[PDB]
């Protein structure tokens, strides 16, 4: 029905279009846009364009493998099975040429998709149409028909024309790039992994085509007596032995492992071998470049923690700190960050208000809810107070607060054992989940006791400056703080 | 005419000189400077120096290819066509040597271009003059004339002198570097692409010269019976077969693919082969280094977004957040940044006032102009207010504001559907282009209703602290805000 | 005893578990957790799992070397020593398969270790159980027994089944990764060094297995007359010559150095050679990628200082500063940073209060304790004051303070000689450990004398704004400052 | 004299010691320290240790080349010239072993150089003494003397002992590293260039030693009939042909180019060839890693500007800005930064007060000195005011200030033409060196005219907030500002 026919050719409401246009009402504006651009236009982000390009990619990967083998290793392509393959492929590649006059273009400025038929047509003619045309039509068969109005020169010149089909590769590169840009904003892709697998496919294809070229240049010269096919005495072999040898010869040149059975002798074999070496050595260097970029993407977190740490070593070196002070700093960094590099202030600033209060409640509510000052309070005050907590780590034997020093912060133990000490009492231990320093909120001057970390304390602190800032916004709580 | 003759030798008012000197009046000071430095001086940034160096680069690329072939593969260069090529080239390379006593130098400190003839002369003598001189004059022809006041020793010793012309390569490297520094501040060049194409040109040239060297060392020894030219029986071949073989042999050594037809036998072939291997393996490692640097420049935006994200995963890992909270944070980052890394505060701080207000009007005027508070206002207040808007994203089911909580911000929907809810009414939906929270500007205390995101809201917020700051500068608006 | 039997299978209080769970009381909760999860469960972080996996890694590294040699180069494995090795190994690899139904899993979200037997079982079946099962059981021996209810086809088909044991490699990769994640949060490992040594082990193993494959494919074809083993006439050699040749042939293909004695002739040797070339060239590119990442980790501090410096050169270039001003800036950066890159404000903000006061006392107490203003003060004021000192460097001939200019800072000499000058006196020199500018704290307006650096002064400064801020917190000191 | 003898062995006052210890009085403390540590001690940073290590590096580079050639390619070393070379070298390497009991050690924590003879002795025994001892003494000659109390077994076993001298390489690596750490804090070295040249030296040496090993293993087996020396029929050749071949064979294996004349045949040649391939392929991958790191250090400024720019493109893409707005932003970035990346606020914060005022006077004094408000003022006010100027760039057609808008900044033209426009007058142009907006300092409310950039203005601005801040510190100027 025409409802499904026009539904297929407009950008459907899905994961990708919602993220590209911003809302279902933005998608439904772009739909209305194409539904009024002209008759039977195709949006680049349509399901029809997806499924067509998926058929094209399966056609192209098949033709670019089979075509140079069929031209090189078989005596003629005028038999029925080869006529059927080449006519069936060429009509599909000609439908694709026609649909490119119907399909809108994504703009480099992300502006409103080009959908006027006169601009979609005019931009294709100024770009890919000539390369897409001469690789779509059966140029070898129309030339052969024009010749019907010696045979072994025509049967050889048509092989060179028959390879104009290899320019389909330009559509393969273009249509792969367009669907990778779409799957990137859909499926959470590592860019270096995607670029590695595209290059491996291209390298295997170049090796395959060089393999055909190694035999094709001898074939077009009628296998002269100084070429590798004559020297290895394999002109009369089956197509599968000839192909396997030619592929082995190409792969040997391109990996720079050797020449095949012997070094070249004829001028054609010299220059085809040197071409293969230069192309293969260039392609291997690009592969090593991609492998290096993939490997650097894979331990970036560890690299970055080591760069951070090595700047801490530079600081201690510049100040000439003693070896036991350096070990104490190193030991603090390992307990405080646990090998992880992140910047908490940047990460929390990038979030929204719902995500920040959800993270803060997960970290801190199980600590602060147990304290009698907060067990009485309204949740919208508690969430505001928990956002002022600062995480601190202390090593064994550190004084967290000293008796007689001025109080400025309270502390809540997440982990580790502390101990409070005074001349008037025993050394009372405090453990994971407890709190201390609380009196500093509601006083001035001296702390009454010393608190010292017995194990590695992990703890949250609240300062008087922040506790007062969070009570300027809650006057109904300040009266209870002065009365409990 | 002398108007065009002196116009050619001074820095013309163009794209490059305007950006280098800062203004047309700065260019016209430098012009007056050269027009009074001495007779017929050449500014380094002149059109004459550009067109001369363009002639030199075409001469050098031609001579450095043709000269070692002519010396190596032809019996003598005393015939008329070779005398014409070598005399015509040497006079052009001698005019270039003379013009370098007339051409000012760019200083490493970017100070006023060196234009005193005594400093331009004295700096050239302390640097490149000796290498430029011995590669400019026909040292082989003056030596041959001095010999006219056995032949097969002189015809061989002159070949070694004739290769002093290869030091022209130093001018090719120098003049390429000078025009790349100029085209960089003209044409928006990726540095790694430029350095890749310079290296490919150098590698092809080194392979070509090694190809000549493979045959030249046998030739100067009169093709001894243990060398590759005698072993392969090609001493009597045409120059094109000998060159092709010698190039194939050099390229085989330098790509480390093999030796040619067989491993070396003579001491000359051993040491020339080992030299070729060391040079070629070094050059291939430098090529792989450049390919790696090019490939890292090409997906830098994706690499940087992945490094940023992997630090967000480290934060969630350190805090041991639940898997559904991690999925909610991951899902927020994908909607909030759409795979793009940038720092908006740094980018807006680097711009000028015209560009910031032009960007802010594009983003926000279509939202805020629809609101009755601002539809009455003067544009110079609206632009000041739009600069205080902050972009925020909310996920489905997030409460943007809760009933009874204290109001501090207003919101404008760019995209997505929100819904306002209360016991006194139905769930009124709000869509792309609407606004809510407006009462918070002109009150204190509780919000009257709950607003919850139904889809992913993309929205702009304005806080009361910023709305008050933007009204301290506009007292004529504060009276209308208290009265409308 | 059952105390040690259950003690072995629960996460022991040690360096790693203390850092993973956070405290001894957190470890003792996880212990109680496993001690009540079911009968005889194994925690992934146990000493039993460590020692078992250490036995497995020694078994796997031995079997994956010995098995493909025994299958390839020995006539049959039905003799007693091979039956003993294969049965003894297979029972150990079957105990390991059983213990994986008893061992808890580390979750990707770091949530509470999976310890319910029904989830530990169900997750193993959905993952590695099928690969671990078919590589644990003696599939070749049960098939051979099933055949007892022509011999040279069965003795060859069982060799292919006997290589199902190579899938043990999946356990080797898995168990190596699990213990590297544990040793990373234990022993301060450079990530690129660890990944280099894992890859070298894998490359040697792949070369060893390709070496067996080079001979195995001929062997299964009964050494046809066109294969390398027949061509090199070594079918009857000892196992050690055959292995050495086959390894040399594999290593030649994989390093792309050559084919062995000659290029391939048969279709099996062609395709096995091409497989070996593609695998080896891929593996070498991954090795070059890891070597590059290791080398970038090793001079990161130097790279980063050079990037920092090159941006200082860009600043001076943009402003077109004179060459002597650039030399003065370069000379300042070398004395001020001594080739070291660090950000002191970030490093001090990441520390705790004990570490900051410990570093500040090491740097500054030996200077400020000698001054009469501070020799009278309480240590808890001195430590607060020392934290406000700012490090400054001056070059020879710089005026640190000028007579008649307004005073705002005091200075303490760490290193270098300064000199104070006036019309009323001689040029009094001041040396390492002295102080000057002191009057500015207790006055207003003009400095009474000029101080100029004679050598490179390294000195600490205290500003009046900070000295006043550190006295708002100490009113008992402000009275002495007004009276001494 | 003893004054020069003790002067040589203590750290001299020079470029390096001044930067390492901080001041001449710090050097003179370390001198006094060594002058009282014990009899005849050597400081690691002495001139004597420099000149001794320079003699050692020339000895080591010579012995490590000559020794394996002399052992491998000459019939015996019992003749007088070889006895003289080996005895003269071994006594020098034994003096070096003795001086290491007299030389202090640099500590990894940069603490006071280890100078107690009992710690200098005890630390050497726990480290390098055993390797330095067995490579210092003539182990082959004392063994030969012990044998005097069949000859062709002893003459061969002594060759293996004679190669214990190759462990001198450990001193070469150690002493190179120590002098590179010293020259780094002396001479402004690119780290990747230094590491490249160390690796090239090591690669050439490994190739040279593998070249000796290729012939030595045949020699110790008495040239068996299946080895390359017998197969190539060169057992009776001169030492220079044998060396050249052996080097070519090693270099062929290590660059993976081929085997030499043919593939290996004997078990010794197989395993020595495979060892050479693995070592050479590893070393080439490390070389490619260093080349890649060097190449990334060389265009770091360009890479970093491109990464910065590509984040500006991501911002414009995220906001979907129009193509002409993107071109206007791109055009602004090119005029505002001129392809240069630097952070001016970080660079100025790292400088001292003398360098900041020296840079500010170079940029801005030639502008602001021409204005009548400042031509009357004291220089110590002008320098304070110039530090508040902010650099701004405007494009053609931008309004810098609009008539009737509120004034907040004044402007000084560095470059470009502006024009002031009003209904009451002609369009007055203003050029490089002029100023405008001046009235805003001494008023409130509306600007009287519009100023629009006609070309690209580069200009400095001063805001009223900063002009008032710079007058709070200068009350004697505020009266003139209210009266002129
Ligand atoms: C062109 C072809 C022979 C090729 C070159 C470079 C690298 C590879 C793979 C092995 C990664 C490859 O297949
Ligand atoms: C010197 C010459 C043979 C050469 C060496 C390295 C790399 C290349 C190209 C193929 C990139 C090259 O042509
Ligand atoms: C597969 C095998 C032959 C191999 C390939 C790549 C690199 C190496 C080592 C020398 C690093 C290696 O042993
Ligand atoms: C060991 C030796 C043959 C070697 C290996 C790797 C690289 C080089 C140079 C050419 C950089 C080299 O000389």
């Amino acid at each position: 029905m025409q409802r499904q026919f026009t539904s297929m050719l407009q950008p459907g409401v899905n994961k990708f279009s919602l993220r590209m246009f911003g809302s279902q009402k933005a998608v439904e504006k772009e739909q209305e846009r194409v539904k009024t651009a002209g008759f039977w236009i195709i949006h680049p982000y349509s399901d029809f364009r997806f499924y067509w390009d998926l058929i094209m990619l399966i056609m192209m990967v098949g033709n670019l493998v089979i075509i140079p083998v069929g031209i090189t290793f078989f005596t003629e392509q005028t038999t029925t099975p080869w006529i059927i393959f080449n006519v069936a492929s060429d009509t599909v590649f000609l439908l694709d040429l026609i649909m490119n006059f119907r399909t809108g273009t994504v703009n480099e400025d992300s502006s409103e998709i080009i959908l006027d038929p006169k601009v979609i047509k005019m931009n294709y003619l100024k770009s890919w149409f000539v390369v897409d045309f001469i690789s779509s039509i059966p140029v070898d068969y129309i030339f052969l028909i024009v010749e019907k109005g010696r045979a072994l020169r025509i049967v050889r010149f048509t092989k060179i024309l028959s390879l104009l089909r290899l320019l389909r590769l330009s559509r393969l590169i273009r249509y792969i790039h367009q669907w990778e840009e779409i799957f990137h904003m859909t499926y959470d892709l590592a860019s270096a992994v995607v670029r590695i697998f595209n290059l491996i496919g291209m390298l295997l294809l170049l090796c395959h085509w060089d393999g055909c070229l190694q035999f094709l240049v001898p074939l077009l010269q009628d296998f002269p007596p100084d070429c590798w096919v004559s020297l290895n005495e394999m002109v009369n072999d089956s197509w599968g032995k000839q192909y396997s040898y030619a592929l082995f010869k190409a792969m040997s040149h391109m990996l720079c492992i050797g020449y095949g059975a012997q070094a070249p002798v004829s001028m054609s074999d010299l220059w085809i071998t040197m071409l293969s070496m230069i192309v293969g050595a260039t392609c291997y260097a690009m592969f090593v470049g991609h492998a290096t970029a993939l490997i650097q993407s894979l331990d970036s977190s560890r690299r970055q923690y080591q760069e951070k740490y090595k700047q801490v070593e530079q600081y201690m070196s510049f100040h000439k700190l003693p070896a036991d002070m350096r070990q104490k700093i190193h030991d603090y960094y390992e307990h405080r960050y646990q090998g992880k590099i992140f910047d908490e202030e940047n990460i929390l600033n990038e979030l929204n208000d719902p995500l920040r209060e959800e993270i803060v409640n997960f970290n801190c509510r199980k600590l602060v809810a147990t304290m009698p000052l907060f067990a009485n309070a309204d949740p919208n005050f508690v969430t505001a107070m928990l956002s002022k907590l600062r995480f601190e780590v202390f090593q064994p034997g550190d004084y967290i607060i000293r008796e007689g020093a001025v109080g400025k912060k309270m502390y809540f133990i997440q982990h580790g054992v502390a101990g409070v000490i005074t001349k008037s009492s025993k050394e009372m231990k405090l453990t994971d989940g407890s709190y201390f320093g609380e009196i500093c909120l509601l006083t001035k001057g001296r702390r009454t006791a010393s608190v010292r970390a017995d194990t590695y304390c992990r703890l949250y602190s609240l300062s008087v400056d922040n506790f007062n800032e969070v009570l300027e916004e809650y006057p109904m709580m300040r009266r209870a703080f002065e009365t409990v």
